[PDB]
């Protein structure tokens, strides 16, 4: 089981190049070992259209796994979790629940696309190295659960 998967990275200071990019890296570790297929990764500023732009293209090219990391505080520019949601069909509120249970300000948002075979998972994580594992944490051990779910 390969699954087509794209990093998005949030991020003003990194998209810039002044600040490294962590979460790529770390997130291919936790990745590697079903297996992940990473067909995209990018940087993207902060922002509503930039995350839309970023996720409707990963959707288009193939991806069923997309995982954010950034851009879920209170900032006006902040707007990762509100562009995640424009493209939710339904939420995944528990998982939510679990990495917080886990791990208070990152709205972030776990949700699915559709409820079939084409459906994507998308994953909001913090920013942070350590809110990541966090995420990843409680992800992880249901991603296979996920995708038979959605492949039924
Ligand atoms: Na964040």
């Amino acid at each position: 089981m390969h699954i087509k998967s794209a990093i998005i990275v949030v991020s003003d200071r990194i998209s810039t190049g002044t600040r490294e990019n962590k979460a790529l890296p770390l997130l291919q570790r936790l990745m590697s070992d079903y297996s992940y297929e990473l067909i995209s990764e990018v940087v993207v500023p902060e922002g509503y259209d930039t995350v839309v732009e970023a996720i409707a293209t990963a959707l288009k090219q193939g991806a069923r796994f997309i995982i954010t990391a950034g851009g879920t505080g209170i900032r006006a520019k902040n707007q990762t979790p509100e562009a995640t949601a424009s493209f939710i069909h339904t939420r995944c509120e528990g998982l939510e629940q679990q990495i917080l249970i886990h791990g208070g300000l990152s709205r972030g948002i776990v949700g699915v696309t559709g409820r079939d075979d084409h459906a994507a998972l998308i994953v909001n994580a913090p920013s942070s190295s350590g809110g990541i594992t966090d995420t990843w944490a409680v992800i992880s051990p249901v991603i296979p659960n996920i995708f038979e779910g959605l492949d039924a």
